[PDB]
């Protein structure tokens, strides 16, 4: 059977949770961090080479990396779709997730670290800070018909906004339009049943 | 139009460019190294953020990680396929790509850096010699000829191992045999006189 290691306050493992949750697939949530799991952490070790954290288990294999993680959830459950279905447009969604990463998401892993100076945390927050709207804006424009289903990029967003407000960082809007469309993000009922999944 | 920024004597650039001939892409290969065309260079750090080598632009985007280069060039261009058809398979593929990234294709740049000390250099060296038979013989073992991207990857690193004067530490005579064999692909050779 499916099973995901997670982490508390790791958003990666927030994202495949909810990815998984769309998807439709019962899979096992196992929180690492949790002293109950220490077992679970123990097998975690052993079939990874350094007990990444996310990390799907397959009845066939373990993976670990987001974009990994991405593909072999798309390649056993394909509906509904994550990222668009033609070549051009799944290529440039692709480059625009792999831009999230390095510019969003690993610089969220790098604040969480204890191992963090006042100098870095606020080059990171800053960079951030300068980029977000830009890059939201530009997954809506990739967007740009009723009752669909969302998008990786979206989702990814999303967890972006959600994890600013976890850091107490502010997002740089004072435009209506992209504050009521944050919001209805953060209000999604998959993101809710995620957050609330703990 | 597709373009590919390259460099002399970089190992992603040649293995990108291997990529995209087999693939048969019409893409327009820049040598940013040569004074020819310093115009490219220019460009080049406007779209990427350290004018990355190799980054393979388009009207659309410009994408400079190895890992994500392949997806995206698979993306538009699916034949032959590089990645196994099985989702296991492909998946261990990913995981093993980035192994070879991280433990040789990144060591092999370390080692063309001018900032470098013997004892750095050694340091390396002698990492790369201890996994690289074990390395090759996992690439075999996740293996009617079709080349996929680790074969084409691991072909390079051993081009490179002789490219900075760094023995091949076997003995066996198949292994020996393998070797050679994959240095004398024809579109390794087309590539390498590219």
């Amino acid at each position: 059977a499916m099973l995901l290691y997670t982490k508390k306050d790791d958003i990666y493992s927030d994202i495949v949770r909810m990815i998984l949750l769309i998807k439709g697939a019962n899979a096992k949530i196992v929180d690492v961090s949790k002293e109950e799991n220490s077992k679970h952490l123990e097998e975690l070790n052993i079939i990874t080479p350094n007990g990444n954290i996310p990390t799907l288990s397959t009845d066939d294999f373990a993976v670990y990396r987001l974009s990994v993680i991405i593909e072999a959830i798309e390649d056993l459950y394909p509906f509904p779709p994550m990222f668009p279905v033609f070549p051009k447009q799944r290529a440039n969604a692709r480059i625009l997730l792999e831009y999230v990463n390095k510019t969003f998401l690993q610089n969220i892993i790098k604040l969480q670290s204890p191992d963090l100076d006042e100098k870095q945390a606020n080059e990171i927050k800053m960079l951030m800070q300068r980029d977000i709207i830009s890059t939201y804006k530009k997954i809506v424009s990739e967007r740009e018909p009723d009752a669909q289903n969302i998008n990786v990029l979206t989702l990814i967003i999303t967890f972006v906004f959600y994890y600013f407000i976890k850091l107490k960082i502010s997002i740089p809007t004072k435009d209506k339009n992209i504050i009521k469309e944050i919001k209805e993000l953060l209000s999604e009922p998959n993101f809710i049943k995620t957050i609330k999944a703990k």
